[PDB]
């Protein structure tokens, strides 16, 4: 596929020459399918995210993750049990209610700028339930947060009788315990992104939150209409402060190798009962 | 035109049936183009706001007053005095901390009924600056307040300095006096009605804003999205209780013939300076 092959250029001949080292601080891209890591300043960031966006539009398998650091956008990583194998509704209203419960606990933070702020949610959403198993990220990019903010957020988050409330009626069954407290630290996948074994979630809704100090009690959500227009990789991205949509509110401080090959074998050999293997290994 | 015509129909062949006498309290609808006063029970209002909607819709003159009586939903008329003539921004955010402040003397009166109520606020503006001079209507139709409570909201709302501010960064020379202090008793036009001379007062923006006596810190006001899908003469009427939108909440308790076919001459008399004559009276 082109779209491929210029990544594959692009990642070979050029960035190649920013390849960090194993635990390296200064990495902010895994791409966990080549376990290359990198540390791309914001120029070579962006041109990897328009070729990853072409990526995703013709639907190519990626695994790139980016690190959080100390200071980027916030993700919350919702794992939802549920009554059933179908899909929640989650329509617009229960997202919309979602952030601003959301926001309530980064103002009670006290981080926020003075002033007046957009500041945008990214709800992508898990393909298909899989045995009542369901999930969905909510990406705020653009609100530059410490990762301590990020933890004690994502701490009140998890007690929001109103959040548990929401969760429920969608017909979740672990409302108290389907936000991963690690959201604050765990490497986040790009848009188009996914771990080798799962699908990429999609994009369903976008809100833009606007929020002004002198007049905190008018808290306006709205959809984001025309989100098609934007480069989603990029949008969407924690560590971006290049995006268009998306601008900066800056707040106070593994070896699988599928390749598409006995991937069968793998498959059938969990269903053998032959977990201790004194002389059968 | 044909709904004009059928609000003739429906005026003459139905409703003549309810012509109440000059000075008649009984009186709640006021035809000044007809010169008519008519006491509508609540079934033949709701077929009139249906007429005079469609009247609206298609920009037909009309000339209906509502009278407000003892008890009815509150509204405050602002006459502005502007910087410039320029149509003040008004954008949702001031209008919503309007509503905030207008609230905060309707609970003080301590006339709210304990409980969880859904009260909407709408704001109606002059649609053009006539040498500086500027208006809008805040309407709040479903609130049932006593004349006399009226009157001391009112006299409150004169003397706020948040409001006064809000007022001076819209460009009001006139803050403190903008408000009419008898908006409590004159009759209110309809939706879609103006004074002769005058055009009718356009619909910008409405609040939702819900009050709990339980929980007395939480006061969310939200702009009303699908305002369009409503009749709009129905929902903002003071005296309707049968809207959809607008559910009440009760609290506690001439110039003859002017067909200008002989008031020509009245047009004609003010042109001369004979205004005092001592001879030829």
């Amino acid at each position: 596929l082109a779209e491929v092959q210029a990544l594959e250029t692009l990642l070979t001949r050029e960035l190649s020459v920013f390849l960090t080292e194993p635990g390296s601080k200064k990495t902010n891209i895994i791409n966990r399918i080549t376990g290359k890591t990198y540390a791309l300043p914001s120029t070579e960031l962006l041109r990897l995210y328009e070729h990853l966006e072409q990526c995703r539009k013709q639907g190519a398998l990626m695994y790139f993750l980016e690190r959080q650091g100390t200071y980027s956008g916030l993700m919350l990583d919702y794992d939802l049990k549920l009554n059933t194998n179908a899909v929640p509704p989650l329509e617009p209203p229960a997202l919309s209610r979602l952030c601003h419960r959301i926001f309530v606990h980064i103002k009670n933070s006290s981080v926020l700028p003075e002033g007046s702020h957009k500041i945008h949610f990214f709800f992508t959403l898990k393909p298909e339930v899989v045995q009542g198993k369901y999930g969905f990220h909510v990406l705020i990019p653009g609100l530059k947060l410490a990762a301590s903010t990020k933890k004690s957020i994502i701490g009140s988050l998890q007690h929001d009788a109103t959040v548990q409330k929401i969760l429920h009626e969608q017909g979740v069954t672990n409302p108290e315990s389907c936000l991963d407290p690690h959201s604050a630290s765990v490497p986040s996948l790009l848009y188009g992104s996914s771990k080798l074994n799962h699908k990429p979630y999609q994009l369903k809704t976008g809100f833009e939150l606007v929020f002004d100090s002198s007049d905190p009690d008018y808290i306006p959500i709205h959809q984001i209409k025309n989100l098609e227009s934007y480069n989603l990789v990029s949008e969407l991205s924690l560590t971006n402060e290049q995006g268009s949509l998306v601008r900066p509110v800056y707040c106070a401080a593994m070896l699988h190798d599928p390749e598409a090959r006995y991937l069968h074998k793998i498959l059938n050999l969990l269903p053998p009962e032959y977990y201790v293997e004194y002389p059968l290994w």
